[PDB]
């Protein structure tokens, strides 16, 4: 009966998205449960898990995702193509990086003009991306202009928004607070990234509800769950 419950951690920036609001549902329903989303920072979400306080683990964040099955806090890991990066900017675009055809181009634009750029700055797949970027680059990115902020998405989207600045974002939590929350639009634009979603290992845990977590990594992966991802 749901109020059984199964336990998922992921990111903020993850649930601003929407994605889960509609994925999610179909699962509650063919199996009489509810999943609760706790949405933290990229490290918390991991720590839940190691500590055995969540059941399933869905994050973007390649390496750390390696070192918590190597670790053998999850199991089962499996990708979950979803989402995409973008660089947005204010709609008069001063460094010109709407006439760049690719995302290195675009970010050595912005670090030559000398034009304000937030990092996410923080243990996120959107930081390790980004720096990977800037590394196809050429690019070693110290200025004034390079911020590092330390905050999850939304809070960079506001920031990049307040200071009339450039941020690399996923496209999930840009569309989601397109508008409302923002007047950036998108500059540039490019496939999709592959989140982990992972069960939380009983052999560490034994009171996790490893089943379900497994019947909830099947669904996601599964006709149905792709669907609603593709479709989203
Ligand atoms: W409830
Ligand atoms: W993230």
């Amino acid at each position: 009966n749901a109020e059984e419950r199964l336990k998922m951690s992921t990111t903020t920036s993850t649930q601003d998205s929407g994605l889960l609001k509609v994925l999610l549902p179909p699962f509650e329903k063919k199996n009489n449960v509810k999943v609760d989303v706790i949405a933290v920072g990229t490290g918390q979400a991991l720590k839940l898990g190691e500590a055995g306080d969540v059941d399933v683990v869905f994050v973007h964040a390649r390496k750390l995702e390696d070192k918590f099955v190597a670790d053998g806090f999850g199991v089962n890991r499996k990708d979950v193509m979803y989402n995409d990066f973008v660089i947005v900017g204010p709609k008069n675009d001063p460094a010109g990086i709407a006439k760049a055809k690719t995302a290195a181009e675009a970010l050595k634009l912005l670090a030559t003009k000398g034009a304000t750029f937030i990092s996410r700055g923080d243990k996120s797949g959107t930081h390790t991306k980004e720096l990977d970027l800037w590394k196809s680059a050429g690019v070693d990115p110290k200025g004034n202009w390079y911020v590092e902020a330390g905050q999850g998405m939304g809070p960079v989207i506001t920031m990049a928004t307040e200071r009339r600045a450039y941020t690399l974002t996923d496209r999930g939590t840009y569309n989601a607070f397109k508008g409302a929350k923002t007047d950036l639009v998108i500059l540039f634009q490019g496939l999709f990234n592959p989140y982990g979603i992972m069960a939380v290992n009983p052999k560490k845990f034994p009171h996790v509800k490893y089943d379900l977590a497994m019947k909830l990594i099947d669904y996601v992966t599964g006709p149905e769950g792709l669907k609603i991802i593709s479709d989203y």
